DNA sequence: CCGAGTACATGCACAGGATGTATATATCTGACACGTGCCTGGAGACTAGGGAGTAATCCCCTTGGCGGTTAAAA
């Protein structure tokens, strides 16, 4: 389960501080969270996708 | 066997929050915007000459106005 894809629900006030723990805590692995408008989904369609 | 009541289910209303929307603002840039002198094609003024249509008659057809008949409108 470490090379599969993960999705974590969390809210968008506390996305930040999830990405900086995040960050901070295993600068190893990446993350890329999803938020914005569908511009920012185009731009995480064409990463992700 | 029937009525009272308690419990569970449910539905509606209100408030929060997220996302879509639209205008307010910022900025560097193509393009309006503004001199600077050129000049040559225009724009007008000034004599002289032409001419066609306005104006007044007046002769002469083509309108606008009378009474019936059936044919088309109703």
């Amino acid at each position: 389960n470490i090379w599969g894809p993960f999705l974590i629900i969390s809210p968008a006030s506390t996305l930040n501080n999830w990405h900086q723990e995040f960050t901070r805590f295993v600068p190893k692995f990446k993350v890329l969270p999803y938020w914005g408008n569908p511009h920012d989904r185009k731009v995480i369609r064409r990463f992700w996708s």
